[PDB]
């Protein structure tokens, strides 16, 4: 069996730098993991595979000619303890559905085997500012049965935790797809934590785990490195780790309870926030 | 003749508030302005109306039967300054597109002749973290000729306003959408007003106004306010006002330069964010 799992959350919010320093963790474990980028930034994998970005399946088939041209061997990258990484994709800006890589991305895995027994996970790294498309494929197909969101105490980031846990109920009477639970990604502010638990048992999940605001993560991001690799005994390395564990143990898989606006704004306000 | 005005930006960036405030600014004027929210979120007009949110074309046309069932009477609504404020309203989380509420909106508001000779100014308030379906349209149907975008030092904020900006340029050879200006909506960081006025210079625009981070902002729209209603005396309020007056003079409307991903990053690295 593998654990396919699914980080989504607001643009900015750290989906991509917590996935990557999670998956590092996770190898750093002993754990194979792959992560698939459904996001049209496309840097879901540079600090995995040491890089710039990484070329997309939209863009190598269109140089191949079709996708049928394309072979896994070409299109997965192995990098930082074997994590394997994969880019979906997506049109230019103005061009056609944005998410429409996403599709293309995750049927090609499917069909060539990307899904071997071996691996432990899966992650792939969604856009969450619309729960369309591509990006809600994952979701509405059946694709990424643990969701866990990324937010914080910024307003906009738990309006996007709400969406997106209202997409996993409008899908939740077919396949298996779950809320696993919030990751607040810190913005520094107080009692940030208290507000995103009471946020996760209003929609029925758990805040897995808190993440601190530490300089560390751009000084190894602009040597195109996890803090895992970068730092292995930076203070927020450990962070990641505890996360990962958490995750590994985590055992609480809902149907989330998407709240009201007035049930958000209360939130906020009680907080202090 | 009316300017028709398009704010785009990432979520959270400041879109509505900086848009509701500017135009409350205009009212104060003498400007006659209209709002029309282009974003799923559905409170871009709640500051002008004194209100939660508004009810949104989509929900009153599902009430109402279709939206030909609807009177423009009925949609739009007055709030300070005597701005008239419309939502367009979208599909919820994980069914259909989640801008084709927009394409519904803007076409009914034309048909119903909202656009009347007395406006000065149209505002749209879009959402800019994809460039496609409905949230595409007011670019790739030649609605708004100015385009302004607000952002920040973040590099998130940074990279949108260069998405927006691709798909201006995409749409170029026909109507005439134009980029107006960068709005940098500030973060309290150091040097972000050079950094967001070297963004603007590589693009080939201005930054047309900087707006402080001032906390005036949320104890207005805890009250359901602008700044410019809440305290007319408000150093902030003075801000939008300046803010205003520069866009009513903006003479320089041009097709974007966009900038790839090592002229950002030089960017960022160059002003020490
Ligand atoms: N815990 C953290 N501490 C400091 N900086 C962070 C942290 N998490 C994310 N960042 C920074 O925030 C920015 C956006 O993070 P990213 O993962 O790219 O967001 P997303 O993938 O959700 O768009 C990046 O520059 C990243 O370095
Ligand atoms: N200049 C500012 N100073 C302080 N708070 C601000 C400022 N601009 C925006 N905000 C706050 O930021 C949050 C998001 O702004 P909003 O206009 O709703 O973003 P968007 O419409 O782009 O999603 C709101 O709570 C708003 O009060
Ligand atoms: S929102 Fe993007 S195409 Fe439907
Ligand atoms: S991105 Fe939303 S439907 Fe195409
Ligand atoms: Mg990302
Ligand atoms: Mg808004």
């Amino acid at each position: 069996a593998m654990r396919q799992c699914a980080i989504y959350g607001k643009g900015g919010i750290g989906k991509s730098t917590t996935t990557q320093n999670l998956v590092a963790a996770l190898a750093e474990m002993g754990k194979k993991v792959m992560i698939v980028g459904c996001d049209p930034k496309a840097d879901s994998t540079r600090l995995i595979l040491h890089s710039k970005a990484q070329n997309t399946i939209m863009e190598m088939a269109a140089e191949a000619g079709t996708v049928e041209d394309l072979e896994l061997e070409d299109v997965l990258k192995a990098g930082y303890g074997g994590v394997k990484c994969v880019e979906s994709g997506g049109p230019e800006p103005g061009v056609g559905c944005a998410g429409r890589g996403v599709i293309t991305a995750i049927n090609f895995l499917e069909e060539e085997g990307a899904y071997e027994d071996d691996l432990d996970f899966v992650f792939y790294d969604v856009l969450g500012d619309v729960v369309c498309g591509g990006f809600a494929m994952p979701i509405r197909e059946n694709k990424a049965q643990e969701i866990y969101i990324v937010c914080s105490g910024e307003m906009m980031a738990m309006y996007a935790a709400n969406n997106i846990s209202k997409g996993i109920v409008k899908y939740a009477n077919s396949g298996s797809v779950r809320l696993g639970g919030l990751i607040c990604n810190s913005r520094n502010t107080d009692r940030e934590d208290e507000l995103i638990i009471a946020l996760a048992n209003k929609l029925g999940t758990q805040m897995i785990h808190f993440v601190p605001r530490d300089n560390v993560v751009q000084r190894a991001e602009i040597r195109r490195m996890t803090v895992i690799e970068y730092d292995p005994k930076a203070k927020q390395a450990d962070e990641y780790r505890a996360l990962a564990r958490k995750v590994v143990d985590n055992k609480l898989l809902v149907i989330p309870n998407p709240i009201t606006m007035d049930e958000l704004e209360e939130l906020l306000m009680e907080f202090g926030i």
